[PDB]
């Protein structure tokens, strides 16, 4: 079928900041800014 997922580069993609554990309230995940203890966060607009 058609692939809509890319968590593997969507905050490498267009993404914003990274978080140390968890994200930051004033945005939402999008993807792994790392590997494993970390996550990718973008301010709501």
């Amino acid at each position: 079928g058609i692939i809509n997922t890319l968590q593997k580069y969507y905050c490498r993609v267009r993404g914003g900041r990274c978080a140390v554990l968890s994200c930051l309230p004033k945005e939402e995940q999008i993807g792994k800014c790392s590997t494993r203890g970390r996550k990718c966060c973008r301010r709501k607009k």
